[PDB]
């Protein structure tokens, strides 16, 4: 199909395999320009202005598994490891509300030294505050979720990483696809809005393996869909393989906007560390969701999952009136209430 009528399609809403394909296969500039456009008008008529804004405490680098990709790995021993304490997340998460924050998002390794009651004890303080409380810990027992859900958390951030579960379980050999998927459908069932997403530019991944990445996303109706470029870490048996590429992500984002029309779409950080300016353009582009760093020093700079994150070395405060400034500067609005997702229902 010419690219014409690829877009022809996907703005009839014609999601076939070989329309995503084509769509991700097609390099032409003008094309690619008008797949942005398309996303962006989408987000423009289904959720609007609005910029969310999701304050992050990344809270320890503790992990238990040993995902290729990450720079938490287990056997990465060139890491200094540090957990905040209960106390520095609650009080850090109250500095965040101060600034404006209306969702704190608490992510961390796999470390078991919180779970389940301490993540509880944390999640039920900062519920007072008012906000939405996102957490994004891993893989637990539904028990552990369960409990969570009961304490007040209201999202929850797994990203499926990779639809291929031949590439999934070599990459993350702690686990599978299968599992992953129960997390999220276990997530789902007991009410979270729950947030999936992968990466592009795995190494061995293929442009079938993006479009199964699409497809996978359309099939579940995310509430969130937390979409990045893989980028090698140099301490990690991937340290020598290409990053991934800036349009083709930007690709992924702009028809999972299309595929997923209300649903939130962060533009994500390592967007940002691949190209200067990656978040600006990804939010002109599908994506209405921006989630400032607001881990504290010493710690900021040793939640290191791919090198180069922005932010490291910016006094720990200044995140959250940076994306403000950003969100101005894009002739955007800041979000007015917690942002949760509002289903506008069709056909
Ligand atoms: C129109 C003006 C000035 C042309 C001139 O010098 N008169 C030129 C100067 C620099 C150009 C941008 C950069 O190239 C980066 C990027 C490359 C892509 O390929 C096309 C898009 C983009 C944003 C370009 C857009 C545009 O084309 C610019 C602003
Ligand atoms: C800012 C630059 C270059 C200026 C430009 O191409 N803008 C057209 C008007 C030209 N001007 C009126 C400024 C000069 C005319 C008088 S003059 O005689 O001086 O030429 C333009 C050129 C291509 C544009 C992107 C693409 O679309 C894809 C995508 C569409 C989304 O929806 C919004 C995001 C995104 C990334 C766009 C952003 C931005 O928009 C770009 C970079
Ligand atoms: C934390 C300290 C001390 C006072 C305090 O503890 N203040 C709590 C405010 C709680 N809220 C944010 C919920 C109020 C919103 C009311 S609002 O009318 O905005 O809806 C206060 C004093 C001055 C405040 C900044 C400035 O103002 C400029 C700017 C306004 C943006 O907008 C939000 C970001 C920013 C940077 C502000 C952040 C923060 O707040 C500051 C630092
Ligand atoms: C200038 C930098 C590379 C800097 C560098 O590292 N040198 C390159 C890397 C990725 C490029 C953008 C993407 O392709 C998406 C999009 C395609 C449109 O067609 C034109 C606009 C836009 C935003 C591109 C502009 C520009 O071209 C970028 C930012
Ligand atoms: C002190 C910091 C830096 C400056 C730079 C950009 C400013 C924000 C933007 O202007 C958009 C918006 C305008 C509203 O009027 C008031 C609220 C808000 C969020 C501004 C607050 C504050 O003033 C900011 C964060
Ligand atoms: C928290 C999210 O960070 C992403 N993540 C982990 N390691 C990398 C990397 N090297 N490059 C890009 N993204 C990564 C995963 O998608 C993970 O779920
Ligand atoms: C720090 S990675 C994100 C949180 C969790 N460890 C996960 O892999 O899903
Ligand atoms: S991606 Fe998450 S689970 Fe895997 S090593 Fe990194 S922190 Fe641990
Ligand atoms: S959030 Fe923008 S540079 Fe830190
Ligand atoms: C992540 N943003
Ligand atoms: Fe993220
Ligand atoms: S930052
Ligand atoms: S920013």
């Amino acid at each position: 199909m010419t690219g014409r009528e690829i877009l022809e399609k996907l703005e009839r809403r014609e999601f076939t395999r070989e329309v995503l394909k084509e769509a991700l296969s097609i390099n032409d500039r003008g094309f690619n320009e008008a797949l942005f456009k398309l996303a962006d008008e989408i987000r423009r008529k289904y959720v609007g202005d609005e910029v969310h804004i999701r304050a992050i405490i990344e809270f320890s680098n503790v992990c238990r598994k040993n995902c290729l990709y990450c720079g938490l790995r287990r056997d990465n021993k060139n890491l200094k490891r540090y957990r905040m304490t209960p106390e520095e997340i609650v009080e850090r998460a109250r500095l965040a509300v101060q600034f404006g924050a209306k969702t704190i998002v608490l992510q961390s390794g796999e470390d078991p030294y919180y779970m389940p009651d301490v993540i509880s004890d944390i999640v039920k303080e900062i519920k007072k505050m008012g906000v939405a409380v996102t957490l994004s810990l891993g893989e637990w027992p539904r028990e552990y979720y369960e409990k969570w859900k009961e304490a007040g958390a209201d999202r929850y951030l797994l990203r499926h990483e990779t639809a291929n579960p031949v590439l999934h379980r070599k990459l993350r050999p702690d686990t599978s696809f299968e599992n992953r998927l129960n997390c999220l459908l276990t997530l789902k069932e007991l009410g979270y809005e729950t947030g999936a997403g992968s990466m592009v530019g795995l190494p061995g991944q293929t442009i079938d393996d993006l479009v199964d990445d699409l497809l996978f996303l359309k099939e579940h109706d995310f509430d969130m869909v937390g979409i990045g470029p893989f980028i090698p870490h140099p301490d990690t048996p991937l340290a020598n393989e290409k990053k991934g590429d800036f349009t083709l992500t930007l690709k992924m984002v702009a028809l999972t906007r299309i595929l997923l029309p209300d649903s939130n779409i962060p533009a994500t950080t390592a967007m940002g560390t691949i190209v200067p300016g990656g978040r600006e353009i990804t939010l002109r582009c599908g994506a209405n969701v921006i989630m400032p760093n607001w881990t504290p020093s010493p710690y900021r700079q040793l939640y290191q999952l791919y090198p180069g994150k922005i932010c490291v070395f910016e006094k720990d405060t200044a995140c959250i009136p940076c994306v403000m400034k950003m969100i101005e500067l894009l002739g955007r609005k800041p979000g007015r209430d917690w942002g949760g997702r509002k289903r506008v229902f069709e056909t």
